[PDB]
């Protein structure tokens, strides 16, 4: 399944997208893409869309 990260930061903005088998797996990419940019914000998840979003 195709799934996404909004990145709503202070100073990154932007998104990334990612092919995985359930939103677990997902979640745990994005987060290490937050980490790895130092973002740190409030993170929200839309199974609408398959789309996480971490809002600073």
């Amino acid at each position: 399944m195709q799934y996404k990260v909004v990145i709503n930061g202070h100073t990154l903005k932007g998104e990334s997208t990612t092919e995985a088998v359930d939103a677990e797996t997902a979640e745990k990419a994005f987060k290490q893409i937050a980490n790895d940019n130092g973002v740190d914000g409030v993170w929200t998840y839309d199974d609408a869309t398959k789309t996480f979003t971490v809002t600073e």
